C-alpha cells in the first residue's frame, strides 16, 4: 500500500497572506517511494481567497526534459494550513489541455514556514485513497538553504534533511513567467 505518512502536523497559525503569495521553489524533496528516482524540479504559486485555494503548479522531469503544468483548486481547512484540491492540466499559456479527473485529488499540508523557507507535505489520492506522498522544502530563492525551524520540524517526526534529494545541482528548467503571471 502506497500509504501516506502519518504525523503530518499543520503549522499552527500560518500567516495566510504571506504563504499564499508569490512563487515557491522546491529546494529539497523526499518522495516516500524509494524507487521514485527520476530527478525532478518543482515550483508553484498558491493563492487563497474566501477559504478556497487556487494554485498554479509546475513540474519538470530532469530525466526526460519534459515539463508539465497544472492548476489545483480546493477548500482550505479550518486550521488554515491544509487543503485538498482537484487539479486539471494546462499549457504554458494557462489554457486547459486536460480537464480535472474527478477521481483524483491531492492534499497539501504546510508543516512549517519561517523567513523565506517552508516545509510542505503532499498526499496524492485516487477515490479518497492514498496513492503516494512527498515532503518538500520550499524557498523563495532556488539556491537557498532552509531555515533551522524547517530542520526542527523534520526532526520532530524523525526525518533528517540528508535523506532529501537536493535540486540546485540539477539541470532544472523553470517556467517562472507562468507562475509570476498567475491570476494577473
Ligand atoms: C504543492 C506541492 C505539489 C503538488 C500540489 C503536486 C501535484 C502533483 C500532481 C497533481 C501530480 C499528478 C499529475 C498527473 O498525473 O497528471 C503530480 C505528479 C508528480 N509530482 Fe508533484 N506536486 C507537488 C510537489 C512536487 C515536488 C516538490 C516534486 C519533486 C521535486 C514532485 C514530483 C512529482 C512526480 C515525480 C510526479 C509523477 C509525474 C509523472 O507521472 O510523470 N511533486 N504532482
Amino acid at each position: 500500500p502506497g500509504e501516506c505518512s502519518v504525523n503530518v502536523i499543520p503549522k499552527k497559525n500560518l500567516d495566510k497572506a504571506k504563504f499564499f503569495s508569490g512563487t515557491w521553489y522546491e529546494t529539497h524533496y523526499l518522495d516516500m517511494d524509494p524507487q521514485a528516482t527520476e530527478k525532478f524540479c518543482f515550483s508553484f504559486a498558491p493563492r487563497e481567497s474566501g477559504g478556497t485555494v487556487k494554485e498554479a503548479l509546475y513540474h519538470f522531469n530532469v530525466d526526460s526534459k519534459v515539463s508539465f503544468y497544472n492548476t489545483g483548486t480546493g477548500p482550505l481547512e479550518s486550521n488554515g494550513a491544509k487543503y485538498t484540491a482537484k487539479f486539471n492540466t494546462v499549457d504554458k499559456k494557462g489554457k486547459e489541455i486536460k480537464p480535472a479527473d474527478e477521481k483524483y485529488s491531492y492534499t497539501v499540508t504546510v508543516i512549517e514556514a519561517a523567513k523565506q523557507s517552508a516545509l510542505i507535505h503532499i498526499c496524492l489520492q485516487e477515490d479518497g485513497k492514498d496513492i503516494g506522498d512527498l515532503y518538500s522544502v520550499l524557498n523563495r530563492n532556488k539556491n537557498a538553504l532552509p531555515n533551522k525551524k524547517i530542520k526542527k520540524a523534520l526532526n520532530k517526526v524523525s526525518l533528517v534533511l540528508t535523506k532529501f534529494v537536493v535540486t540546485k545541482d540539477l539541470d532544472c528548467k523553470y517556467d517562472d513567467k507562468f507562475l509570476s503571471s498567475w491570476q494577473k
